[PDB]
This record gives structure tokens, sequence and C-alpha cells, in this order.
């Protein structure tokens, strides 16, 4: 085999952040395309120069050509507009549609992992315009989720961050479901550490509200969220390279996981060398169902707008 | 700062896989000490090459002199005579005693990590004649142990090994305590997928006594465990080191948690910068606390049988 | 010894970059200062979160405040005003005095970077500001510039990065030095490449002009430089903080090498735990010391410019 | 594709520490093939724990079967007797047939690395029982040996390990031609560093002798290499599995480099997905070559014995 071959689609922010990991990783050739004339070359001549100081040998070349999808192994879509919001939705249709059949000409046999908000609606729309298999497309959202709730309570608790496990479904966005229930700390249930006072409910309920809202908080101290965003996407896309099997939470088409069909949404899966290996249903009680429910219809309420303008 | 300065205070197959393992790692400089003439400096000069390789630099050195131990950060012990079994006890009782002294005179400040079987006994006899605080000593345990079931578990279930966590308590040894309660997959309860049937309670038990009879797989098949175990050591040498503060099992000295105190005994710990940061007391039930109490037990009736030498 | 703790004065695009792979190396603790309000604190959120993905456990703060340099392991100063351009030079005089100031109050046993163009004229005005041994500051220069004639080698030869070695000195801009005799591929001699026809004479003046001209080539493509230069940074820093003791080009002190004193240029030094180790004095010809003069003198002709301002 | 399967043809203690380096480097799959009944079953089950402790998730197995070679995309040879030394050159040319036949019968587009001594003598007779093509098999030896020389160097200098580059070549064993002209610190020729006294003549011959003569210094301290020898093949093997495109020193087919065909010799190579992609020829000097052939001659003389039995 030779390396595999990463094609961004879109070279803004999360991007270049994206394409610095993947060297720093010696994960593959790396393709930054994007719609703006010369840009994509020269953040990829900047970050081919790190091959030097990463002991690494990713080619990183920029791209104004949907035809260099061409034999990619994977293809990681950022691309799309983001400045109300639901306005954005048929625009960003238009865009999946035009990816997708780029992607079903070029590269069917590429996975593809949906970044474009909101994720949940934007990965089946793709799925659908691309025609690839459902075990190999899937959207960002738990992966990242979990990355603050995880990271405030290690902190809180002062442990290692990844030591902290934690499961946020449903949806990426304001109706993501955190399930205080299915949080553990080197394994050990959290309820087990709210017993002994260490982190109390009280506390949590800021953490979990601190979590929802994180994306918000760092806008409104005028910065805004790529950082976490690249590194999220680089986990799922080296466990699918690598054949790691790592699970880990995604967008994945659902086939009656929690009654729910012919819809994507957030829930463990495990990730290797074919994909989607495995979709996880946790088994979730009735009050944790509703808002798994809730997050389900706001999806669905978003991907009904996104077919069509009006005048 | 200078480098870390680690000691293996033992030179045979495990100290060998924990040379490799540092300069791999570049965690800092070793010394391999052993009361065997020339053979460390043997193996520490064909380790010392690999700093090439790794692109690492780590000073490998031998050592027949028990006060190179000076300025020692870390101290790992493996010395000890391993060939009934409870006949070594006093004879390893002596080695404990010996290295003690020399680490209380030359590096009464370093992190020390017990491994001589039966590691929960003698680490506490190191405990009490090098002098050293409760939060600076630990011994190997939990970290091995539970390797071997989160392993085993996750080559049934098909997930990346490190998704599997598991609890193992009480002692390092026969007695040790599979909590089956505390096992998770991705985070999320074992119990989940044997009620999917993805895992049954008679697959798990056949895991349970293949991870107690580990060793004795190995050695019938006429190898013998020191790769994993020298893994194991190297990840609580490193946690402390690099203060990661990972949740991690190892033999601490208990103060009243699991109704036990002047006793060391296997249990979730946090190691950091400022060595066991915190003792993490498991919420077992009865019928846990009956199998902890069985390895306490076991360890005391060890401890009482190294003290002396009979006619 | 708890973590290092390393303070970016500075919180930009390189500053950003730099945090990032600090977390994936898990070198310390971050500060991201600025003086722009809030700002860092936004990035240093993102950026902490990506501590789960890492398996890390750094800090990353941001900081409005610049006693936040207290107990600084290390500072790396990207701070300035980048937007003729000889005008910012007493401008960015003021920003390295007042930094220096507070290096000086706050961490005066601190390894200092400085990055802010014109680095061999901005390193030295910190140096003299902030009163810290020249074992202790350096500026970027040679890392970055040779990173750009190693990749660019390396692509038309085929081989890996690394495996291209290459001196640039004198100065970090447009009167770099590039000294042919001293690139080697694998360890050998580039003449031997070009006397095979593998690479010309012609190809090579290609690659020099394209190595001095890369931040314009990079601007004048619509990005601009950041990634590299970060990566390189991040390299000085690791080599430093890790006892690494790598041969790396440096903006340094000299001393009568070269024939200068009383000024800084890049040579290779060697950067250990003890800073600046050596300073390596290549054994330039009379036509290669003739260039590095013309360095050296565009750099003092600035630093003459930065002391004041004119009405 | 699924990871590379990587067959280590000989489960001895270099085949042990590769197997643990691969499982670090998360490579591939990996098959522990000896003769000895149940002994690499048992190393790859200790080794197999470790996946957990280095978030890998690599298969290792054991296995007494030569059938097990199907699929195999990396093959490493340590298999053949030790223990005058030309006696056993018969009994190593039958190894050499075996393992051909099986590799030429179940993995013809495996590539081949050679380690049983003396390699250049064995990896050609590898090379002609198992068919295949020359750019697809080469044996340790340059990696190894220089990795001694850079090393000793690099710790006279204090200078990292790494930025020491040298060269030997020809054969490795005794006749190795170790080039003073091609040594290099941190790219700057070594007679820079004996024109600054800070390295002599006289030294460098003292650091040469040990270089040729390091194994048996290893053997009289009573320990023997192989961890050095391991690293070696494992960066060898990772530089074709990743495309690196690594310029490493390896023993492969001469075709009228130096002045030599129809042999296999020590000689700079560049490794990567497409095998041996380039072979090297330094441009030696008539006293150089001359110590060349010596080696070249040793390879025939022995080559010669391997062939047949006598009574």
């Amino acid at each position: 085999a030779p390396k595999a071959k990463i094609v961004l689609v879109g070279s803004g922010m999360i991007g270049g952040v994206m394409a610095t990991l993947i060297v720093q990783k010696n994960l593959g050739d790396v393709v930054l395309f994007d719609i703006v004339k010369n840009m994509p070359h020269g953040k990829a001549l900047d970050t081919s120069h790190t091959n030097v100081m990463a002991y690494s040998n990713c080619k990183v070349s920029g791209s104004n050509t949907y035809d260099d999808l061409a034999g990619a192994d994977v293809v990681i879509v950022t691309a799309g507009f983001t400045k109300n919001r639901d306005d954005l939705l048929p625009l960003n249709n238009k865009i999946m549609i035009e990816i997708g059949g780029h992607i079903k000409k070029n590269c069917p046999n590429a996975f593809i992992i949906v970044v474009t908000n909101p994720v949940d609606v934007m990965v089946q729309l793709l799925h659908q315009h691309s025609g690839v298999p459902k075990n190999k497309i899937i959207g960002l959202g738990g992966v990242l989720d979990t990355s603050r709730l995880k990271y405030y309570i290690s902190q809180k608790l002062n442990v290692c961050p990844r030591d902290v496990n934690a499961h946020i479904v449903g949806a990426h966005g304001n109706k993501m479901v955190l399930l205080k229930r299915y949080i553990t700390v080197g394994g050990i249930p959290l309820q087990e550490f709210i017993n002994n006072k260490l982190i109390s409910d009280a506390e949590l309920e800021a953490i979990f509200d601190r979590t929802v809202n994180t994306a918000l908080e760092i806008v409104n101290l005028h910065a805004s969220p790529y950082v976490a965003p690249a590194a999220a996407i680089i986990e799922m896309a080296e466990s699918y390279l690598k054949d790691l099997k790592k699970v880990l939470i995604c967008s994945t088409l659902l086939e009656g996981q929690y009654g729910h069909s012919d819809i994507f949404g957030g829930t463990p899966v495990v990730l290797g060398a074919n994909g989607v290996e495995q979709v996880i249903e946790l088994q979730l009680n009735s009050e944790e169902k509703a808002k798994f429910d809730e997050a389900i219809a706001e999806t669905k309420r978003m991907k009904a707008l996104a077919h069509h303008h009006h005048h």
C-alpha cells in the first residue's frame, strides 16, 4: 500500500490544524482543497516544511480542483457557510450535494467525515448524494463535546483528562444529551466521587451547562473553536486508518437504535479498517430517551428546512 | 532540572525491557544495577545504542555499586530470589532490608516502585526499611493484572484494548480480586454487552480464570512474563515523572480503606509529581469486601513468614 | 520537579500552533499571554480540551497580566508590530524593553526564545533589557530557514525530509547565508548527488532562491507562515526542556566567531538543560565569510534604527 | 488496507524485542514463528498485553507452522545456528533454503529483512531461494554498526546521538569499512571538530576499534547484543511500512556499484513503499575501495563454504 491520501474539503482554520496534526502523526499525504484561489497552496507549503521538524514524510498539497478527490482514502468535509442560522441550511445543502457528486465520481470507496454544521443534518445529506455505504460516513460530534465534559471533570478531580470517560449523544449542538449516569473516572462510576464529596451534583450541573455552551463561551472570549474540533476529527480518522477499533461517539445512520431509523444521530461506534464496524446502542432509560428524542426531532426540523429555498 | 535519574535495582529480564522502553520514551538517564558482575554494563551498552534509532538522549549505565543510588529520582526494584515458594520470603526480606538502607542513605527523596514477589509484602518491608513517606512508594500489581483482563475482553469484543477498563484489587497474585461490576467498554458498563449477548457470563468466567492464571499459562508455554510487567511499571513511572495524574491500580499503604490499616494492598491511586496524590477507595459491596479481606489475609500470612529464618 | 511552565508572550497565530504542539507533546503547562483582552483565554480554553485526544495533562491558561511570567521556565516572544518596515523598529524596541523588564523581575532564570522580527536585532535588545545570561536567550532563524531548504531538496531527491541536513547562517531574513558546501543527504555530501546528475546546480540555485523567498511566496498565495515557525520554535524549546542536546541553528550572542563580537547572529548551537551549551563556529571560507559579514552589517543597520523615534 | 502482517521467523531474544517495539509503535500484527514448540505462543501472549499500556491494537500471535507466512507484508529472519564459526555456514544455508521455499510459496510479495549471520552471505542465499525481486530483500548491517559509531562520538562531543551521522559499508562483521571521511556532527564535517581539538584523531581510532568490536565487548561483559539489533531492524521495517524513504545502510544486491556485481554488500539505500527505492553508491577513493574489496572478498569466501557439507 502507498500512504493514505487524506483530502480536506475546506482549508479554513480547522483544516489548517488537521493538516498540522496529520504531518505530526505521519498519517498520510494531505490535500488542502478549497474554493478560495491559492490560499490552500499557501497553507500547504507552510505545513509541508514541518515534515523536517516532525521526522515525517507526508506530502501536503493545495488544490482548487474537485477532481483531486480521485483516490482519496479519507475525505474530511469542513466546507460551508457559517455567517438567522437556519437560513444557511439550504445553501449548505447545495454544498453537500456538490461535494457528494464529486465523491461518487472520484472516490466512492473513501471514508468520509462531515463537520459542516448542523452536522447531524449535513452528514445525512452527504450520505444520500455521495452514495457511500452507511459504514463509510460519519459526522463529528461526541468526541468533541465529550472532550469538554471529560476535561472539565478531570480538572476538578485532579486526574489525567483521558481517565474521565463520558457519553454525549443524540446530536451535536444545543440539544446534545449529556448522560450523567455514563460518566466514569478511571473506570469508576462518577457517583462514587459524588458520594465522597469530591465533586458535587451542583458542580456537575455547572459543568454540564458549560459543556453545552463551550463554543459560545470561546466566541464570547473573542476566539473561536477550531483546535479541539481538529484534534477530535483526527482521532476519528486515525482510528480508521490504523484499524485501532476505538469506541468513539459519532453521528451515524440509525437503523432502529433508540427507536429511531432513517436519520443520523450521535452514538458510540467502533471505528476501524472497515469504517463503522459496530454501532453501540446505550441502554437508555425513559428520561434519557426522551432527551434523545428531542435531539432527533431538532435534526429533522432542520433537515426539512435544508431542502429548498423560498422567495 | 537535569533529566530524571532512574535506577533499576535488578538488571534481569524485566530490567532489560524497562531500560529499552525508557530510552524509547526518552524518560530519563538509566542505571542498570545488579549484584552480578559486568552483566549490567553489557546490557547497558547494548541499550545505549538505541538512542540513535529512537532520537533520544538518555544515558544508560551499568552498576555493581549500591552508592550509584545517589540522586535517583525513581528507583525500581526487581531484585530477589524466585527459585516451596514461602521459603524464599525471609531471603527476600533480607534483600529489601539491604536495598532500603541504601535508599535511606543515598536517595531518600526517590519515588520507589517494588516488583519483587510477593509484591504486597515486599513493598511494605521496603517502605519500613527505606524510611520514605507513604506517598513515595508503591508496588506493581493492578496495572499488570488488569492489562490481561482488559486485553482478553477487548479481543472478544473487537475493540481497542485500552477502551476496556477494569479493576483488580487487594493483592497481586492468586488472591487478586477481579471486580466484574467495575468493567466498562468505551466507558459503558460491561453488563450492557452481556445483555446484548455480545459476551456471555460464562465467557467472562473463563477470562477471569485466564487472568488469574496468566503467569502460569506463559510459563507452561516455555516462556516467562517480563514484557508486560516492564510496560506496566514504565506506565506507572512515567505518570510520576511527567505529572500525568493517571488513575492506576497499585499496591499502596492502606489507612482504613476497605476496613484495613497497617498493610499494603492493591487499589486505584492517582500518580503524579507528588507521588501517590490520591488513594481511591472503591465502594465495594460485602461480597467484594470478603474477597478483599482474603487477599489481605494472605499478604499478612506471608509477611509473618518473611521476618525470620528457622533451623 | 513540577512540570515546566511555558509562557507564550503573544497569542497570535504562531502562539496558537505552539500551544497545540506543546499539548500534543505533553511538554509543560502553557500560558497564552497577550495584551488583547480575553482572546488568549478563548484560545487557551479551546486548546485545553485537546489534552483528552492527546492523552496529555498540560494546563493551558490565558493571561492579560505580565506578572504571570512568574516562575516561567521557558518564555517565547512573538509579540510585536508587523504592519516602510524599518519604521516599526523603534516600536518593537519598546516592546522588547517592556517584556525584558518583566522577565528580569518575574523569571530571571527562564530560557528565552525571541521570534519578533527582525529577530537578530530583537533578540539582542531583549537580552540587554532582560539581564539574562548569554546562554539563556536565543532567536528563531536557522531551524526555520533550513527546514525549507532541506524539505525542497528532499522532494527532489525522493528521500525522507529530515535526512537532508543544511546550514543557513548569519541572519534570519533576506541576507541569510545559504551554505551549499554544508548540505548533505543521508550524511553524504550533496556534491556526490550533483556529480551523479540526480540534482543539478541550476536546480539548487532555484531552490536557494525559493528558500530565501518562502515567506513572500506564502503571503503571495494569500496565506501566511505560522505553522512551520511554530514547529521550529517547539523543536528548540523541547531540546532545552528534555536536555536532548540537538545541534540547531539559532541566533546567539557572538563572542569572536566569524570575526564578530557584540552582536547576535545565526550559527549552529547545542541546546540542552544548560541552555546554549555550545556555540559551533563553522570553518567558513572567505567567500562565505563575506556573505556572513553582509548579514551582520544589515542586523547592525536595523539595530541602530531601533533605538529612537524621530519627529 | 488492513494492518500490515509482520512475521518474525525466529522468536529468540531479538524477536522478542522486535515484537515489543512493533506494538509500542503500533506498526502491524505480529507473528512470532519458531521451530521451538510453544515458546513463541508464550512470548506472544506476554507481548500482547502491552497493547493496553501502549494504546495500540496489534495482534501478537505465536506460530510453529511455516504456512502462517501466508499474506505476510514483512518477514524478518533471525533463525539460525550461532553455536569454528565457518562450520555453521552450510547448516545455516539449509535454514535459508527452507525459509526461502516457504516465502516463495506463501508470501512472494513480502519485503524480507535477513539478520542471520553472516548476514551478507545469508541474505543472498535467501534472495536466491525465495525468488523475491532485488528491491524486496535486504540484510541488517549498517544501521546497527553505525548506531554504535554515532553513539560513541555523540557522547564524546556532548550532542544528541542522532545528530552524528556516519557510514560503515561493505559487510556487517569484522571486515566492516568505517569511513572517517563521511562522519558529520549536526551536518558539519567531523574534521572541523578535530581541527578545533574537540575530538582527536587518536580518540577516533579508539572509537573505530570499539565499534568493530562492540558485539565482542558486550559478550565479554556477560551480556549479548539484542536490543540495538532489534531497534535497527525495526527502523528499517518502519521505513518500508510507512514509506518514510529514509537513507539507511543495509546489505543489498550490488549491480556494479564499487566495481562489484552478483554479491550483496552494505551501502546506503532509500527504503520506502517500493522496498529498496534507490541504491546510493558513495564516491569512495582508492584507499576506501580497497577496504570495500576486502569486505566483499570475505563475504565470497564464506558464501563458497555455505553450499556444501564435507565428510
